C-alpha cells in the first residue's frame, strides 16, 4: 500500500519519522511521495532536523523534485489543490495521509479521490458524516469498504481511552475538560492578524496563557457513543512547543475513591493507552508512543455530603502521541 | 504606622512600589525599613528594574547601608534572624510585612513580636490558628485586636471572591479548582536538587508543564466560612513569569445557564474582584489590580439530564493582584 | 498632514501608539486612516492589548469599518494592493507610512503615489535608489523634495550613531557587527516551510539561537557615507519576543582605552543616541525611545603589540526605538 | 580506576550517562560512588529524566542510600564537605571527578586528597597553578604525576580547538570572543538576589538577553600557550536552557578568504571538534559529542584596505560537549 502524504508538516513528517522506524512492523505500507507547498531542500532539512523531536537517525538530502533517505527517493510536489497532485499515476500512491490542515471534511478530501486515491487518513477531526478512530478504543469500527477517515485530534486521542475507562467500570454521567496544551501553528509568534481573526489567537504564543475553543470533549460521542452529549470543555494553550496534558472532572454513577479509579483505569492499559506513576512533566511526555498517558499522581476525588466530583488526567504528546495512533489506525487500515 | 519588610523578593518590592504609587491614598502607612539577604546596592537595583513590572518611575540608588527613593533613605538590614532586625529601635517599625516566605506560620512570625515590632502581616498561608484575611471578602473579620494575620496565597486571592460570590448567589454543594499558574523561585531554573527534594518541583521551570500542589481550596473555610470541606484542587506550573489563571468546576444548588452566572457574579465587581469581558491573555493580565479578574467569556455549565457542572475562570497577576490585596488590608489594618 | 499607515502591524501600530501619546508634539501630524488584511474588531483589539508593550491607556473599540480611540474613529481598510486603498479621496491621506514589510523598494512604494498619496516613509531598507534617514546622524539630508523615503531598519538605527560617533572621533578602518536580536514575525513559531524557503529562518523561533544574515552593517554607507564599504555583519535570533542587542569590533585609526571611547561616544548623547550605564538587561530596554542605547559597560579594548581591536555594545527595543526614530522623522520631515 | 562524582547536578549526572554509554569504550572506569547535598530518590529520578537531554535509556531507581542501575548499585552521600565523604574506605573510590562548582582551585580540591582519593579532575577553570586540558588541542601534556587537574570551561572547549587551528595555520595577532549562552543555574528564574550580588546574575533568565562576564579567551594561554595574552571577550546569556555558540573575531598574521579559512579549519576536525555546514540551530547542537562544532556558514572575512577581520564560530552544547570532553581527558587519564 502506497502512501501519499499531503503535508508535510508537523504531522506529516513525525508519520513519515514513525513508519520507517517500524521497520518491519510497518511493512504493509510505505511512504512513496509528499505534497506540500515548499522546496524539497527544505522538506529533507525539517524532516532531518527537528527542534523538539531531535536529529533523524537517518541519511536525509534532496535532488532538484524529491527528498532522499538512505539512498531512497520519494517524490515531492507542491500541488496546493489536491486534485491537481499527480502521485497516483507517477507514483502508485494508493492511499493518501491528509495533514495539511486544509483538507478536514469528507467533501473537501474527496478531492484526492478525484486525483484517483483510493482511501484518506485525515489527520484531524473532519466532521460527523465519516468515522472517527481513536486506536484502541473503536478501530474495531473500521472496514475495507470505508473511503475517507478521521484519527480525531491530539486531544480526542488523548481523551477517549480515559472515559473509555471510567465510562466501561463506573459510568459517566457529565463531565467536563481542560486541557492545558502546548502552542501550535495555527498561534502567532507575536501579537498580529492570524488566519480567522480570533482575537485570543491573535496573541504571542511563547509568552501568554490563551484560553482556546475546542470541540475534542463535546464531539466524543463519534468515538465513544455511550457518552455522547455528556462531556465539554476548553483549552490552554501555554508557552511549550509540544507536549500537553488534559484534565477530566467527571460525575461518576457510582462513589469511587482516587485509588479504586486508578485501578480501573489501569486495567485498560496498552500500546495505545499509557499508565505512567512516575512524577513526571511535560519534557518526559516527549517521544511517547502511546495517545494517552494517564497519570494516577494526579487523580483527585473531592466529596461533599453525597456529591463527588472525579479528577483524571493523561498526558499526551499532542504531536507524536497523535501520529503514533494515526500510523496505528493507518496499519491497521492497511491490514484490510 | 511604620513598615518593616522582611524579604526584599517580588512580593516585598512589589508592595514598597504599589504603597509609593498609592501617594496620598496610603498616607497612614509608609515603608521605613528594609531586611533581606544581600547588599542594598542589589536591592535598590531590583527595585528599580523589574523583567516582569517594567521600570519604577523613581530614582533609585543606595548607600552603604540604605536604598533611596527619589532622595528618600530606606533603611537595609541583612538578618537571617528576625528577632535580631534592629528596626524598631533604629527605625521605629511599628508594623512588618512579612514576604521572605520563611515565617509562614504564628509562632515563627512571633520573632518579630520579640523584636518588638506590635504587628505582622504575612504574605501567604500561615496556617489555622489565626485570620486569613481575603480583602473584598473577609477583612471585615479584622480587628485591632489581631497580632499576627495571613493575607493567605495568590491563588486565595484568585479564588475566594469567585467562589464567594457564587455561595451567596446559588450555593455550592462541591467543586474543585486547577489553576494554571505562572512559575515562581520555588522552582528550578534547569532540573537539578530542589529544597524539600519534591521530584517535580526539581524541574526546568521555563520548559515544562509542571503538576504542583496546592491547599488554597482545601483551606477556602478559613476565608468562606460556609465552604469549609466543600473544595479541592491542584496547580500546574507553565512557563510563563508571571500571570496565572484559576479554574472552578462546581456542582450548585440550583440549575443555571453560564448567563445566569455570568450575571450573578458581576454583582460582586469592586476594586477587589474586577469582572473582564475583552478576551484577555495572561500578559494583559499584569499590572492588574484587582485580587481576581473573572473571566465571563471562560464560563461554562454542562448538562446531561438531571447532573449539571459549572466551570468558572478568573485571572491573577499572581505577584501584582496578590500585593495590592495586601496593600488593601495593611491600609484597612492600619485604619484600626 | 494626514497620515495613512499601512500595515497595522508591529510598528503600524506602535507608531499610531508614539503619535497619540506624543500628544501637542505630534501637532503637525495625525494618523486618519489604515490599511491591513483584517477586521476593524481585531485591528482595535491588537492596538489595544500588546503582550510585550502593555495594555494601551485610552478607550479603543471598533465599527464595522472603523477603529475608534478616545471616541475619534479612524478609518480601516483591507485592499491588498497599495493603488487600489482609496484612502486619499475618502480619508484625505496625504502621507503613508508604509509599514506592511511588502512594498520595500521605491518601485513599490510608488504604488501608493499612483493611489494619490504624496510622500512615503518606509519602516524598512529599501534601496539606495532613495534615502535612508537615522535621525540624529543624517536627517539634515531630507528635503521637501523627497517622495519616497526609507527610515533604515532597527538594526541600522541601533549601529549608525555609533558608528558616527567612532568614525568622527577616532575614525573606522574596517569593523564587524553581530547584533543579539529578538525573534520577529518573519521566523516560525515551529519548524516548517517558511516564506523565501532559508533553512534557519524556518526553525522554532522561541527555543533555538539561529543565525540570521543582515544587510544593516554592509549598508550603513546609505547613512554615513565615509563608511561605505568598512563594515559587515550578522544577527544571532534569539528566544525574546522584543529588545535587542548590537556589537561592533572594529579597528580603529588611533589607539584607545575602553574610557577614552566611552568618553567620546558620550559626547553624541540625545534623544536619538542614549547612553546607559546602570547595568540593564534586554527587558530593561523594552519601551526606550533612543533609536540606540550605547552600553558603556560593554566596552572592551584587547591589545597584543600594535595591534588593537574595539568592542562597543548598544541596546535598542527593536520594535519600539525603531518606531519613535520613525516618528521622529515623520515630525520632521512635516516640518518641511 | 573508581570514581567517585562529587555534584551530582547537569554536568556529574551526564557525565554518569556518557561513561554508562560509552559501554566497552570506558572500560578502564566506572563510577562507584556519589555525593550531592540532597536524597538518593530524587538523584535517581534527575539521571532518569532530564528536560533537555530525554529520558536514560535505562531502569533506575533508588534505595534508602544508593541510586540503582540496570541492577546495579552506587552509593550516594550527602556530604557538605569533602574531605568528610567516605567513599575511599566505603567504595573504593581512586578519583573524583569534581562537579559541585565549589571546589574550583587545587586548595580546595585538595579536601578530595586528604579523603584520600587519589586524583581529582575539576569540571571547570580552577586557576593557572594546574593544568587544564581540552581533548584534542593540549591532552598530551598530560602525565600520570598530575594529581589535581581542570577541564576548562564549555566555552575553553568550544573555543581552544578553534584557535588552535588558526594559530597553527595562519597565527593569530588579537582576537575578541563573543558567546551567545545558554542560561545555567548559576542565574535567577526571577529577578531576586543573587549569590555574588551581581546585578546582571539577579535577572530572570529565561526572559532576559544578559550581558555576562567570562575568562575564556582571556586564560586560553593556560591551553594554547602561543596565546597568551592575545584573546579577550564576553558573553551573552540568552534564554536557551542548553545550547551555545563561540563567536571570534580575530586580526591574523595573514590575508585569508572566508574560503580558506574554511579550508583550514577542517584540517583538524575531529572526535573533539567537529565541522558541520549543514545549516544548524542551537536545539540540533544538543547531544553532540564534540567539544566544538565549526560552523563554516557563518566564517565572514571582512576588508578594508590593507585591513582584515577574521570572523570564525562553533556551536556547542555547553552542558553534554564539555562532558564528552571531560570524559576523553578522564579515560586518557585513566590510560595513565
Ligand atoms: N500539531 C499538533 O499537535 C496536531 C495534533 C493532532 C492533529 N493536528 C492536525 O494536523 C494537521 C496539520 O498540523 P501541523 O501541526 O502538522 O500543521 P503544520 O503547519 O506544521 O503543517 C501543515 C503543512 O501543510 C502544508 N500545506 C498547507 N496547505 C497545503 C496545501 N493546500 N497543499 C499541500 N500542503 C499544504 C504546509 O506548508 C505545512 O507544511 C492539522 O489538521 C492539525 O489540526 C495537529
Ligand atoms: N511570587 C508570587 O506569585 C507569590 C504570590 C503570593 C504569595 N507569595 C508568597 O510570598 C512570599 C515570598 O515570595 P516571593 O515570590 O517574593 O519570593 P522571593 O524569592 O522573590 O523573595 C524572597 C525574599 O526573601 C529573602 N529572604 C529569604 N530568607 C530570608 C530571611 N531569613 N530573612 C530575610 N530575608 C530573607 C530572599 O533573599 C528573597 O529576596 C512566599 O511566602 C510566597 O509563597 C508569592
Ligand atoms: N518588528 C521589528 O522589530 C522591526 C524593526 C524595524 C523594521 N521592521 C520592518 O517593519 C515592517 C513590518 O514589521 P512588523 O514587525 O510590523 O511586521 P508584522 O507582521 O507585525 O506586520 C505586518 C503587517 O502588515 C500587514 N500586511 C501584510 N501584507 C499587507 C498588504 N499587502 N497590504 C496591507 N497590509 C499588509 C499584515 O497583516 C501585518 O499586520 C517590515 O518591513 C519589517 O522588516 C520591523
Ligand atoms: N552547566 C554547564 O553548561 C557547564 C559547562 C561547563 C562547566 N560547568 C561547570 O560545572 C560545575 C557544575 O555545573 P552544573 O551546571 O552541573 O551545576 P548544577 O547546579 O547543576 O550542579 C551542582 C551540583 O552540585 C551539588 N552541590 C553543591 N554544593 C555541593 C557540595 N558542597 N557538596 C556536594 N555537592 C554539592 C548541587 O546540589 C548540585 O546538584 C560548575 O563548576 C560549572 O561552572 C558547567
Amino acid at each position: 500500500v502506497r502512501i501519499g502524504i499531503n503535508g508535510f508538516g508537523r504531522i506529516g513528517r513525525l508519520a513519515f519519522r514513525r513508519i520507517m522506524d517500524l521497520g518491519e512492523k510497518s511493512s504493509d505500507i510505505e511512504v512513496v511521495a509528499i505534497n506540500d507547498l515548499t522546496t524539497p531542500a527544505l522538506l529533507a532539512h525539517l524532516l532531518k532536523y527537528d527542534s523538539t523531536h531531535g536529529t533523524f537517525n537517518h541519511e536525509v538530502s534532496a535532488t532538484d523534485d524529491s527528498i532522499v533517505v538512505d539512498g531512497k527517493k520519494y517524490r515531492v510536489y507542491a500541488e496546493p489543490q489536491a486534485q491537481n497532485i499527480p502521485w497516483v499515476k507517477n507514483d502508485g500512491v494508493d492511499f493518501v495521509l491528509e495533514c495539511t490542515g486544509f483538507y478536514t471534511s469528507k467533501a473537501k478530501s474527496e478531492a484526492h479521490l478525484k486525483a484517483g486515491a483510493k482511501r484518506v487518513l485525515i489527520s484531524a477531526p473532519a466532521g460527523s458524516d465519516l468515522k472517527t478512530i481513536v486506536y484502541g478504543v473503536n478501530d474495531d469500527t473500521l472496514t475495507a469498504d470505508d473511503k475517507i477517515v478521521s484519527a480525531g485530534s491530539c486531544t480526542t486521542n488523548s481523551l477517549a481511552p480515559m472515559v473509555n475507562a471510567l465510562q466501561k467500570e463506573f459510568g459517566i454521567e457529565v463531565g467536563t475538560m481542560t486541557t492545558i496544551h502546548a502552542y501550535t501553528s495555527t498561534q502567532m509568534l507575536l501579537d498580529g492578524p492570524v488566519r480567522g481573526g480570533n482575537l485570543r489567537s491573535a496573541r504571542a504564543a511563547a509568552i501568554n496563557i490563551i484560553p482556546h475553543s475546542t470541540g475534542a470533549a463535546k464531539a466524543i460521542g463519534l468515538v465513544v457513543p455511550e457518552l455522547n452529549g455528556k462531556l465539554n470543555g476548553h483549552a490552554q494553550r501555554v508557552p511549550v512547543p509540544d507536549g500537553s496534558v488534559t484534565e477530566l472532572v467527571s460525575i461518576l454513577s457510582k462513589d469511587v475513591t482516587a485509588d479504586e479509579v486508578n485501578e480501573a483505569v489501569k486495567k485498560y492499559e496498552s500500546p495505545s493507552f499509557a499508565y505512567n506513576d512516575h512524577n513526571i512533566v511535560s519534557s518526559d511526555v516527549l517521544g511517547m508512543t502511546a495517545g494517552s498517558i494517564f497519570d494516577p499522581t494526579q487523580t483527585m476525588v473531592t466529596t461533599a455530603g453525597d456529591k463527588q466530583l472525579v479528577k483524571t488526567v493523561a498526558w499526551y504528546d499532542n504531536e507524536y502521541s497523535f501520529t503514533c495512533q494515526m500510523v496505528r489506525t493507518l496499519l491497521k487500515f492497511a491490514t484490510l
